[PDB]
């Protein structure tokens, strides 16, 4: 997430999971390991999530339970316009991943 | 009671095929459907279906670095709750019957 | 089944609100109400009522000098029936529930 | 029963009570019990029940349980037109009856 095509990428990614309806962190989290066959480590995800409440995209509500917070994260209307704006060239962008993919280990 | 001890089980498993699912969740949702609000006796139910093999549950980190629980439905547990089908129905046969009739 | 088996219990106790009952008669009647066709079964559930002051029996002597056993709800078992009807109502949203979304 | 006043009006309270639904035995000597605060000596209803079954003015239908016999005894449509045909002179003999208490212990 410390890198900025990846970055950019995760984002993309949680914007059009909240599309399907709101979620926790920890659905995000599990969603994409499944998605990927790779885990974010442990908190990362909200560290993202934050970032993206202060850009606009997402909006948080928050629940407590033994004084726990639940927060459940909604996509904006705003973080809809993004999603879709930035949607647009992700064919190209994976030839060229694929084209890079075979010059690394 | 019995009759509402089983059925909430059953409710629980039923919500946790839908996807896992916080305590907090469960019992939300619970009030949702029966305007009804139950006493930590969701967790008590959760963990005697633990013991059962219906559900496990794991630890996850949240937003202040809270160990939260979410809770999952085994494959055991989808069967247990597959299998009382036809329970339901008889149940609700009786039920109708009691609700007309009771005088 | 525990759900069934409180729902069995209240049903009869309704029965024997409108008059005494042989075994044989509860037996039918809920046969004709459930289509369902329970196991002694009967007399099991109604001795575990008689123990819990819901009910009280004596013989009865028929036709041809047999003794028959004819069942009588108490006081007590009225007020458990009648202390059981939020418990339904709660009891049928879930039913409801569970029979319109398992999936 | 044993006694032709008493054995005439215990058949019609019998039958008026089918009129209502049909009966077990029990169940008509309960009533009866309870009605007029006297109870039938053990199996005397089946008998009284055996002679209007005879009569032609009750019909049984029975089950069996352990293997015991469950009857429930059904009024037939002569039997209603006998308790209609006998019960047009009762106030008489209640009139009857009355004077006739003023004379017995
Ligand atoms: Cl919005
Ligand atoms: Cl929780
Ligand atoms: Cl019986
Ligand atoms: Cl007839």
């Amino acid at each position: 997430t410390r890198e900025r095509i990846l970055h950019g990428l995760i984002t993309l990614y949680i914007l059009k999971e909240l599309v399907k309806r709101p979620m926790h962190g920890y659905e995000l989290q599990k969603s994409m390991f499944e998605t990927t066959g790779q885990a974010l480590p442990q908190g990362s995800i909200y560290i993202l999530l934050k970032t993206m409440k202060e850009r606009g995209f997402v909006i948080s509500e928050s629940s407590v339970n033994k004084g726990q917070q639940l927060t459940v994260y909604h996509i904006t209307d705003a973080g809809k316009k993004f999603l879709c704006d930035h949607s647009q060239a992700l064919q190209l962008a994976r030839k060229i991943i694929d084209d890079l993919l075979s010059t690394v280990d």
